[PDB]
DNA sequence: GCTATAAACGGGCA
DNA sequence: TGCCCGTTTATAGC
């Protein structure tokens, strides 16, 4: 599945859930000490659970965003966490259309790229100006995934919404990262 | 921390 | 409309 014998590590995994019912949101942010509220800043109660490590996003439409997690099942368990904190503060909460919006990766292919000399080689997915950001935005068409590569080898790989995609886009970018190792 | 990346969410504003 | 508003996370030069 790894034919290059590496495999990136999930680092951020970006789901949602429908609750199911509108929200008072004053009320949540009043009953739980575990909630932040700054509806002048942000429509939306901020909420936190150490395992596993997340933060909720919670709206009076009673959509909620989970961030943070490491897996995508440790992103669903999270949610569900947060779903009965809100059901026990009195609302009829479900647990409707669960969905994995994004899963973040990253690996260390462990030797020096040279950025410039690939991003002149694929200038129609690549953006380079390391001015203004040190790492070259390459931007995969299949799998539709971005990759930020670094010059010491350490790549970040965003965009998926199944973790088989992070890996394509990996295994996809190994053999162009090889062809220009840093000598 | 600022710079940049992806994604979801909502209120506010030109 | 189409932005940014928020939060998360790896990454690195400023």
């Amino acid at each position: 599945k790894h034919p290059s014998g590496i495999v990136p590590t999930l680092q951020n995994i970006v789901s949602t859930v429908n609750l199911d019912c509108k929200l008072d949101l004053k009320a949540i942010a009043l009953q739980a000490r575990n909630a932040e509220y700054n509806p002048k800043r942000f429509a939306a109660v901020i909420m936190r659970i150490r395992e596993p490590k997340t933060t909720a996003l919670i709206f009076a439409s009673g959509k909620m965003v989970c961030t943070g997690a490491k897996s995508e099942d440790f992103s669903k368990m999270a949610a569900r966490k947060y779903a009965r904190i809100v059901q026990k503060l009195g609302f009829p909460a479900k647990f409707k259309d669960f969905k994995i919006q994004n899963i973040v990766g990253s690996c260390d292919v462990k030797f020096p790229i040279r950025l410039e000399g690939l991003a002149y080689s694929h200038a129609a997915f690549s953006s380079y100006e390391p001015e203004l950001f040190p790492g070259l935005i390459y931007r995969m068409k299949v799998p539709k995934i971005v990759l930020l590569i670094f010059v010491s080898g350490k790549i970040v790989i965003t965009g998926a919404k199944m973790r088989d995609e992070t890996y394509k886009a990996f295994e996809n970018i190994y053999p162009v990262l090889s062809e220009f190792r840093k000598i």
